[PDB]
């Protein structure tokens, strides 16, 4: 979960300006890293394989239960939601990730300079997209870069917080209610895993000593036999 | 609660300079960071589950008390207040959340300069709204922008201790009096706390120790039935 | 008590040059963080509350005794005195919370210029007020904003020692004398400390025990019910 | 794995601008230090010389089995993409390597200034190729060397996250489902682990504890033989 | 000790350049800040209060003895002077609580210009009294700023080996002689300050085993009367 | 192994730029120092008395073996590999230990300036050789400095990419195949020398314990002999 | 022995460019903080005392030994050495201590400027006194600054290392030799230190286990008596 | 070891830019402080003083033995020659040692500028010697200071890697064969070792026991004599 956060500075933003592919290359930084990370969260479980070598079988006569199944999965799903939610969030509070998404689509008779300067209606998309990357920006005329980033920057942080308000919500609600949280159910979840978990431990134990009885059947056949004496003996 | 005043430097606040955004982004960030970690309280805390699954039935057959569930409920809340009362104290130690709040309703004609130097009575809204940040400002004739921050910057910190004072007080009268700290009533919660905890770490140890009674007739059938001899010995 | 040093740091002082408000914004540093942590003193203490709900009845018939209470209230006094005896010397030893209280009061016609340059009784206190904040200073002609500081900042360090030097006066006093320190009120108070300790231990102790040989009773019914057979069973 | 991430920080990249070798250059940087570490993921375990060993004999009469041989190969493959993954992905998120690797084929009449402004078509080549070393570029008229990088360093990061993902979708495949996941054959392989751990283990017990029954003989010729007396004795 | 020399950085000099106050301020900081560290040596010890609880009688029927009272006293103040000694020797080494002392009292027509060039005797102190604080200094013509510095701050650190070598001589002095030494009386004051800590000790344990004889009669009250059974039962 | 890589940058390397010394001076600090670092293999290990002891004499009634000899020889000598090894790959991937070795040697009338520009056949080794040390370079006509050193500082990494790759390929070839492998053979090693560890171990034991026996006859002639009586009694 | 070392940092030498004051301070810094380090050499030692109690009688009656004392003595001075033998070393490796000290001494007509260029024979001391502090040098005619601190600070370390040697040396001569080195007086010696070791630790058992078969008839006595029964019960 | 790397760095050189001082100063650095941890070397050992005591008798009635002796010498000198050996080294390999001490020789009129350019024979080293220290240098027509520092510090380097080439054969050398390495005579120093360690160890604690069965008699005095009773008992 932490590594999320920290992976954000490794990665080292920058927008294309250009008119078609902002959109695009804004919003695959949004959500496709939330794609890795919940994938991500499965292969880093251990039961995963459990349910794929139960599920595959579509006949029903599955061994553990009907029930327990679902809530397992039901779990399993909760603990991996909060990696991407960390990502989707944290992205949202610095702009740069929305900034150049929508930033070829704000209106500049409304909160910018004149309504028309001279202009057609097909560069203005050629020069808005420029906004982002403050070193080559020819519509200082048409809206001023300094505050064109104020507007925008600010309504990312709006999504923001009413984003993880809208999380922090859902999760305070899911926490303390029904959704297959039974008592029942519960407990046979919990003991499977007992069930696993010391049947690695045993078996490991019994194998490693039938070893142990059985090597030094081999180990009193490369000694008495070099040559029963040592040669360098004074 | 550490983490309360660290994520303030996280986080970059910015006021976009505009006539009636400002009274929204403004408070804003001081009120709703404020309820998430008031939410956000409940969900790191335990015992949330055992109210709606208790206050849930509204038939009157409550298990635990009618008295003692008062009394969880009433101290539960109190610990969730710390993180939100950080938060607001130390964001109005610095002005910022609160200088771009109210800096389009200060008086010009009062500390600042003249009362009219030409100009209507619409565009000092959209004049004095930029007193923060402090690189694109157009009204150095209506009011310094060196001044104008000492003002409003100063008028913060003083909520800021009244408001420090006010909480402290708070604490100090509800942590040595009557509500709900009956000495009968205490007792019934401190024991029931106990009773969950011996309660989970008894059940696991008696579920494994009866895989592991269980587990031993399973694993003397992989055994024996792989050849019950090792080819590689010599 | 170091916690109160170092918040200093995190405080950004900043004195609002105007006439009437220097007086209240210079002593409200002064004096209102000390009183939370004179009230914060308390609250981080354990026996408040015994004193409460023993002072509460106002009957006469209190527990403890006549005499222990007064003692054990004297000396809980003392511990919390630390606190704001620190903040009050250290920020004395520093100045702007107290170049800016009186810098509206200093003679300019002992030490800075000549007495009179033409200027009326009222604009020397629009003027000498913004002697601190040395980015707007239109006073340069009436004295020198280097000067005038020297003034102030050194005699702020008088009053530092010197309030340090009556500190330590009165705790070499106190440390060493009668004010409530007889040999026969003392054993009181110390004994019925360890009553109040080993009591809440020793609850916990029965409490914890009397749980496990009662919770066995209800574990024994979510077992052997559940199949009393694994199917898992090879 | 880590110190695939760090050593690249020890490289310094640079692209020798020139027509032809860019296209060397670049590509090498990317797959070369890829097959380094394949092959070092087999020099570091320690199972690699048992199927050496095995696998020599085309006989047929191999000792192990037919089967648990080519789990055992297929499973070490696996630990071995870990490294190689994770330099050609981190590698892919920077451009440089990527960014003159292809800087020489780009399109200008497209996203750069006019179609020709009066240079043959050998030279664009020998003009191209100099995009990045931005110190010697004398193609400012043909397209702007701040432009020209963003549209290539862009480029490389969607296929970085378009790897990353078909990567990790591939380890959530294998990480639960059938490549030669048999529970029969997997008991086999983690048996014959521990057989090799307790041999080397057991065998150095028996050596060293040999020769301590043997050192004793030579040990009593040199001493009783230097004097049987010391001289310095008083 | 050490907190004496770290607390001067935290200390930030700067001597106000007037004509009478120099000779105030200087020494102050020389003389008080050691008066400070004397007594707190008194509060930090443990055996004050005995020496208090035993002068105080001034009839002669004290307790412990006429001599080792003596010997007792003259030992705690010799273990406090250290901490001022390395105040006073610190402080000297600087030059700063010394150059601005006798600022205004050095010869000028010996070390430093001419005679005389042309001003009275009343502002010589006027003009020579602001050496120090290198900003405003209207006598480059009567002595420079630099060399007077010199002159000074070289007599101090004179004062400064001069003082360390009469203090550690008087060190080696006393702890090799005479000054209420002697064998007997040494051993009756180790004697006394272990009856002193093994009482606390041993108090300590009679009083809480005391205790709990005593209160297992009360917490037999609160248990058996809540209800003598759990409602909560399965 | 490691130092190997540190010790680099301790080294600061800089070619004197003449004509017939670079060839010299720049090979002599590329194998020298492996040649340094390979007999330092030896000497750092213990075995290698045992060699020189037992290869010495050219008359074949040698001690331990004619094959085990063979095979301790060609195991330690593989070891010792490792630290030249890091240190010829690492010196390649900077280039400046080969920028200056074969600068007199490129050709200009290729990728540099034109074929001739007026100067002798003499003279180009007198101005090529001084490509390195940018800060006196006469030959800014016929090649750019900034230019000569990516062509050669790049053709330094081909040769350091593709001389870790041999290497590593030689090691996953040696490391699981032939070459004094052999099952019997390994076995004499191994067992020679816990003969050799144990011995000095137990060495010491009896020597140690043999002079405590003996050295107790010499401490009772000091004692007893003084005076047999202290004076220094009460 | 460190200590004396770091201690040289702490203070900031300057010299006063004086005639006749140069060779005064100069000097007193190199052998006066000796001088200190010398004395506190004995102080910190613990046999300091049994020398003066033992030396003190002029009488014959010595308790110890004649020969005993005076190597217990001649051992004390050497571990004294230590420390002043490395101030005044360190402190010639730098010249600062004795650049100014014969700065008024040196030639001009042999390394510097001309015999003479128009100034008397008084004013070369006036002139030549100021060498160091590189800021008011009148003498820039005479000799060049930057040559005479070289001709300076270059024969100090002459001294310096010819100081080492003769310091080393003469460490190896008697620690290797004759001085009181006997074997039976050092027999003498090594066994007075164990028996005022064991004496105190031994003291302090006896005292303390005296005073606690004696403090336990008082702690009976505010006991039982302050009321025999606790109020509190309920 | 270490300690002779590190301070080279607190050392500054600085070569006086003299003729004829040049050579020694420059010699002086590179092979005194050698000598200096040459000595020390041995003074840090413990067994100095039995080759003394022992060498010292010219009579032939030596103790250990005629050959021990010699053995015991020559590794003595050997663990001494590895702090030198790493001085004279790393000292090489700057330059600044040599390339001050040999300045004056080198050839102008082969690597530099012309022959002659108008001073006579003696001037030259009049000017050449102040090739360091490139602040005051008169000779930038004869020949460039840029250039003749190359060529010296080049030079070193040469003989810093030759140098240690020839140690480590040197150490490679004697560390596997002849020099005094017979089995025979080993084993009698080996031995003696441990006889004076054990001396040490065993005579310490009888003389400590024989103290603590005499001290008893004196305590037993300074007890039962001061009153036999306690004045303070309530
Ligand atoms: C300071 C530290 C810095 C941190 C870095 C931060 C940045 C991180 C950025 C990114 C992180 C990306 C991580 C990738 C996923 C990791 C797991 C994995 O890969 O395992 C799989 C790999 O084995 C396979 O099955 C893949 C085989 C596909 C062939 C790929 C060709 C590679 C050669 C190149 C030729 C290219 C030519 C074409 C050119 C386009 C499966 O094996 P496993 O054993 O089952 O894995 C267990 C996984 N577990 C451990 C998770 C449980
Ligand atoms: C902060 C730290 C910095 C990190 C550094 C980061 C940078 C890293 C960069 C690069 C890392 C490169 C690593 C190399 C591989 C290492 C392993 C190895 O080499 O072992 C082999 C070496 O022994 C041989 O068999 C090779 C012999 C070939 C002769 C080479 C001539 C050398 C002399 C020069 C003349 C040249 C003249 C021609 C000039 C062109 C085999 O021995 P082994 O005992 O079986 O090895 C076990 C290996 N194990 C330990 C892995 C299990
Ligand atoms: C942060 C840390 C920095 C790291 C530093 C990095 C830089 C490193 C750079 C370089 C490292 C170089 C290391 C050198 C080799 C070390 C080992 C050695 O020397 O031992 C030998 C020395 O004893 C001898 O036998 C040599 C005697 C030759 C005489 C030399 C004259 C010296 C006086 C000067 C007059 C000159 C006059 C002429 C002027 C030209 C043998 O003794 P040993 O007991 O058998 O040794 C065991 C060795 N072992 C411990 C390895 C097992």
């Amino acid at each position: 979960a932490l590594a999320s956060a920290q992976l954000y500075s490794a990665f080292d933003f920058n927008c294309p300006c250009l008119p078609r592919y902002n959109l695009a290359y804004g919003l695959g930084v949004l959500l496709v890293p939330p794609l890795i990370l919940f994938l991500l969260g499965f292969v880093l479980n251990n039961n995963v394989s459990m349910l794929a070598e139960e599920w595959r079988r579509p006949q029903g006569q599955r061994q553990k239960d009907a029930a327990v199944l679902r809530y397992m999965f039901c779990s399993m799903v909760q603990r991996a939601m909060i990696a991407p939610a960390v990502w989707v969030s944290v992205t949202l509070l610095d702009g740069k990730c929305i900034t150049c998404a929508f930033c070829t689509s704000l209106p500049v008779e409304a909160l910018g300079n004149a309504s028309h300067h001279g202009l057609p209606q097909g560069e203005v998309k050629r020069v808005l997209a420029r906004i982002p990357c403050k070193e080559i920006y020819d519509g200082q005329e048409l809206i001023a870069n300094e505050v064109a980033v104020r507007y925008l920057r600010c309504i990312s942080q709006a999504l923001g917080w009413c984003f993880v308000l809208l999380m922090t919500t859902l999760a305070f609600l899911v926490r303390s209610l029904r959704p297959c949280f039974t008592q029942a159910v519960f407990l046979k979840s919990r003991y499977w895993s007992h069930y696993i978990d010391i049947e690695r431990k045993l078996f490991d134990e019994t194998c490693a000593e039938h070893a142990k009885s059985f090597a030094k059947v081999c180990i009193q056949q490369f000694f008495q036999g070099m040559s029963k004496d040592l040669t360098a003996t004074h």
